[PDB]
C-alpha cells in the first residue's frame, strides 16, 4: 500500500472537473506576516490527515489573483498549497526562486498549526508562471529533495536546465509572444536531463495568459503530475504516460516525456 495515496482512483472526469473531490479552506498570509516573499493564500484540505505541499509564485507585474485558481483547485485534489505574492511585481526569476523557498518555509513553519498539522513537510513541489516558472526551475536546480516542479509558460534569460534532478512538467502555450516556447520552454525542455522523469506539454491555441483563468487541460496535468510525483501515486501514470495525444485533431499542440517514469 502506498500510504501517501490520498483520494479516489482517477478518471479523465475526476481530473477534469472544476473541483476535486476534497472540500477546502483558505489562510490568509499579510505581507506583514511573511518573511522573504509578499504573503499569499493558503489553500487547504478540511479532511484532518497529512498532503504534500506546493508553492506557486506569478510572473513580471503579477499577482496572487493570477495564479489563485490553480492554487484552489490543486488543493482540492489533496494537497496544501500557498499562492505568493512577491516582493515586488518587479522582481526577477532568481529573486522568484528564494521566494518559492521562503514560501514552503512559511507553509511549515510559520502557517497556522490547522495548516502545519496538514502538511508532509518531506513532499514539497514548486511551480509558477512566467517569470514565476523561471524561478521553479532554478529553485529545482538547487533542492533536488523536492518531489516535483511545474513551469507555467516559464520565462528565464538561462536555457541551461541541465542540473534539475527534480520531476519536472513544463507547460508551454503555442502562441506565447511574451516568453516563446521557441526560446523559453522548449530549450528549457530540451536542456532538462533525459535520465529525469520529466515531460513537456504546449497547449493548442493558447497565449501567454492561458494559465491565469481556469483551464481544464492545466489543471487536468498539473494534477496528475502532482500526484504521480509528489505522493507517489502510481495510478496517476495513466494520464501522463504516454500522455495526451497531439498534432492535428490532438488535445495539445504537442506532447513529450520521458515515459516509462522509473518507480
Amino acid at each position: 500500500a502506498n500510504p501517501y495515496e490520498r483520494g479516489p482512483n482517477p478518471t479523465d472526469a475526476l481530473l477534469e472537473a472544476r473541483s476535486g473531490p476534497f472540500s477546502v479552506s483558505e489562510e490568509n498570509v499579510s505581507r506583514l506576516s511573511a518573511s522573504g516573499f509578499g504573503g499569499g493564500t493558503i489553500y487547504y484540505p478540511r479532511e484532518n490527515n497529512t498532503y504534500g505541499a506546493v508553492a506557486i509564485s506569478p510572473g513580471y507585474t503579477g499577482t496572487e489573483a493570477s495564479i489563485a485558481w490553480l492554487g484552489e483547485r490543486i488543493a482540492s485534489h489533496g494537497f496544501v498549497v500557498i499562492t505568493i505574492d512577491t516582493i515586488t511585481t518587479l522582481d526577477q526569476p532568481d529573486s522568484r526562486a528564494e521566494q518559492l523557498n521562503a514560501a514552503l518555509n512559511h507553509m511549515i513553519n510559520r502557517a497556522s498549526s490547522t495548516v502545519r498539522s496538514r502538511i508532509d513537510s518531506s513532499r514539497l513541489a514548486v511551480m509558477g508562471h512566467s517569470m514565476g516558472g523561471g524561478g521553479s526551475l532554478r529553485l529545482a536546480s538547487q533542492r533536488p529533495d523536492l518531489k516535483a516542479a511545474i513551469p507555467l509558460t516559464p520565462w528565464h534569460l538561462n536555457k541551461n536546465w541541465s542540473s534539475v534532478r527534480v520531476p519536472t512538467l513544463i507547460i508551454g502555450a503555442d502562441l506565447d509572444t511574451i516568453a516563446p516556447v521557441l526560446t523559453h520552454a522548449r530549450p528549457f525542455y530540451n536542456s532538462l536531463p533525459t535520465s529525469i522523469s520529466k515531460a513537456y506539454l504546449e497547449l493548442d491555441g493558447a497565449t501567454h495568459f492561458a494559465p491565469n483563468i481556469p483551464n481544464k487541460i492545466i489543471g487536468k496535468y498539473s494534477v496528475a503530475w502532482l500526484k504521480r510525483f509528489v505522493d507517489n501515486d502510481t495510478r496517476y501514470t495513466q494520464f501522463l504516460c504516454p500522455g495526451p495525444r497531439d498534432g492535428l485533431f490532438g488535445e495539445v499542440e504537442e506532447y513529450r516525456s520521458t515515459c516509462p517514469f522509473l518507480e
